[PDB]
């Protein structure tokens, strides 16, 4: 996260940290027994990092669960990263408490204007970098679709929304992949993609969660 400030430990219970001996992706809980992250996240071998802060220091308020089952979007592209969401069945289910809960999906989708709080361990640096061990925030609004498409001509699909600056300066980055973007206390949208990170005109791309709660709700149902 680019210009965001330090959440405070379990501040954002729902905020996961996908492990494959090292943090590469962050995720959400959405239950006691699925996580839902960015399809370009997907790797085999992941565990489940949940109630973390400090990922290199062991505070006392984590649960490490390795997944049983990882299922990509049928539909998602990787030239275009159209349908970058992807569920991950936990091997046996978390205990939830208040420092470790799930995130609730959308019963619609958020418009322009909303305010969302962002979260990840992604870089911090706009130009270099420098990787945080504590979990960042950013609260960031929904941009409207015509300045989204006009920021990234021909590359928006209904399945994506920006969230962000034009002005530049803030912004998720390198890492946060498949975090969560929470609006109205729901899960809205997913870490995606961006060109660059906090570049003015190249706000955040998001994976518009709303589209995907039939899909999710019916793979939960029978997997
Ligand atoms: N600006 C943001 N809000 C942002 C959010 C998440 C990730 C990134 C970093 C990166 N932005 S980038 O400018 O480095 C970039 C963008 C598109 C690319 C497409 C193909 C190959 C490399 C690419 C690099 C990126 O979009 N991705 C997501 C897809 C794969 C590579 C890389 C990642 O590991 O997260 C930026
Ligand atoms: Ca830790």
């Amino acid at each position: 996260i680019v210009g965001g400030y330090t959440c405070g430990a379990n501040t954002v219970p729902y905020q996961v940290s996908l492990n494959s001996g090292y943090h590469f992706c962050g995720g959400s809980l959405i239950n006691s027994q699925w996580v839902v992250s960015a399809a370009h996240c997907y790797k085999s071998g992941i565990q489940v990092r949940l109630g973390e802060d400090n990922i290199n220091v062991v505070e006392g308020n984590e649960q490490f669960i390795s997944a049983s089952k990882s299922i990509v979007h049928p539909s998602y592209n990787s030239n275009t990263l159209n349908n970058d969401i992807m569920l991950i069945k936990l091997k046996s289910a978390a205990s939830l408490n208040s420092r470790v809960a799930s995130i609730s999906l959308p019963t619609s989708c958020a418009s322009a204007g909303t305010q969302c709080l962002i979260s990840g361990w992604g870089n911090t640096k706009s130009s270099g970098t420098s990787y945080p061990d504590v979990l960042k925030c950013l609260k960031a609004p929904i941009l409207s679709d015509s300045s989204c498409k006009s920021a990234y001509p021909g590359q928006i699909t209904s399945n994506m929304f920006c969230a962000g600056y034009l002005e530049g300066g803030k912004d998720s980055c390198q890492g946060d992949s498949g975090g969560p973007v929470v609006c109205s206390g729901k899960l809205q949208g997913i870490v995606s993609w961006g060109s660059g990170c906090a570049q003015k005109n190249k706000p955040g791309v998001y994976t518009k969660v709303c589209n995907y709660v039939s899909w999710i709700k019916q793979t939960i149902a029978s997997n």
